C-alpha cells in the first residue's frame, strides 16, 4: 500500500486514527504520520477552520518542540495530506492502560502540557477542548496535538472548565490542565464519580459542591490541583504562574 505527498513517496504501515491517521515509511526508510481528510463534504467555515489550524501548526513548530512537528502538506479541493512526527501512543491510552504512574513522569509530562499550551497562548490561542487524547507520548516527552481550532475521547465532560458550561479565556485551559494532572495523581477526573452527564454538569458549576483533594505525599502536586480547579476564573492560578510553582521547579 502506497501515497504521494509533494511528488515523495510514503509506504502504509498500518492505520492510527472523514479523517484517516496513518504510520507510514518514507523512501529514505524514516518513519513518518499521515494525516488523510477528505474535503468532499466540506462547508467554506468547515475549510476556513482546517485552513486556520494548518497555518497555527505551521507557525507554531519554529516556537516549541512540544508541539507536533508538520514536515510537509498537500491540500487540494477533494483532499488535505499531512506529513507530521509519529507518536509512540496519545496520552489517554497510555493513562488507561497502566496502573500507577511515576511521581517522575508525571512532574515531567506537566512540564511539558504547560510549555506546550502555553505557546497556543502567547499566539492567542486558547484551546478550549483540552483532554489526554490530545497529547502525544514522542521519546518520554509530550507533545500537543492540535489547537482547537479545527472543526471536530471527544464530547466528554470531565474535563470542561465551569465558564465553558454556562454559556472563555486562558484559564479555561488550566481548569482543563489541572483536569488532567489530577487523573494522573488520583486515578479519575474530579467529577468521574457521576455518570448521570446533567448530574455531572450540575456538580461542575455549583460552589457548594466540594471537590475531594485526599492527602497525597507530595503536598506542592496537592496546591496545584486546588489552584487550578477554582470554579472562579479570577480565582484560578495563570499559566505563567504556574511554571513558576515549587512542583515545577523544586527537586
Ligand atoms: C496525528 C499524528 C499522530 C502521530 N502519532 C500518533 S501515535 C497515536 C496517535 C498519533 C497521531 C495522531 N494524529
Amino acid at each position: 500500500q502506497s501515497m504521494s505527498v509533494k511528488g515523495r513517496i510514503y509506504s502504509i504501515l498500518k492505520q492510527i486514527g472523514s479523517s484517516k491517521v496513518f504510520q507510514v515509511l518514507n523512501e529514505k526508510k524514516q518513519i513518518y504520520a499521515i494525516k488523510y481528510v477528505n474535503l468532499e463534504e466540506a462547508d467554506n467555515q468547515t475549510l476556513d477552520s482546517y485552513r486556520n489550524e494548518i497555518a497555527y501548526l505551521n507557525k507554531l513548530q519554529q516556537h516549541s518542540d512540544k508541539i507536533i512537528r508538520l514536515y510537509d502538506y498537500e491540500i487540494t479541493d477533494q483532499y488535505i495530506y499531512m506529513v507530521m512526527e509519529c507518536g509512540n501512543i496519545d496520552l489517554n491510552s497510555w493513562l488507561k492502560k497502566k496502573k500507577s504512574i511515576d511521581p517522575w513522569e508525571r512532574k515531567s509530562y506537566w512540564k511539558n502540557m504547560l510549555e506546550a499550551v502555553h505557546t497556543i497562548h502567547q499566539h492567542g490561542i486558547v484551546h478550549s477542548d483540552l483532554k489526554p487524547a490530545n497529547f502525544l507520548i514522542v521519546d518520554g516527552m509530550l507533545k500537543l496535538i492540535d489547537f482547537g481550532i479545527a472543526n471536530q475521547q471527544v464530547g466528554t465532560v470531565n474535563y470542561m472548565p465551569p465558564e465553558a458550561i454556562k454559556d472563555i479565556s486562558p484559564k479555561s485551559d488550566v481548569w482543563s490542565l489541572g483536569c488532567i494532572l489530577y487523573y494522573m495523581t488520583y486515578g479519575k477526573t474530579p467529577f468521574q464519580q457521576i455518570i448521570n452527564q446533567i448530574s455531572k454538569l450540575h456538580a461542575i458549576i455549583d460552589p457548594n459542591h466540594e471537590i475531594e483533594f485526599p492527602d497525597i505525599p507530595e503536598k506542592d502536586l496537592q496546591d496545584v490541583l486546588k489552584c487550578c480547579l477554582k470554579r472562579d476564573p479570577k480565582q484560578r492560578i495563570s499559566i505563567p504562574e504556574l511554571l513558576a510553582h515549587p512542583y515545577v521547579q523544586i527537586q
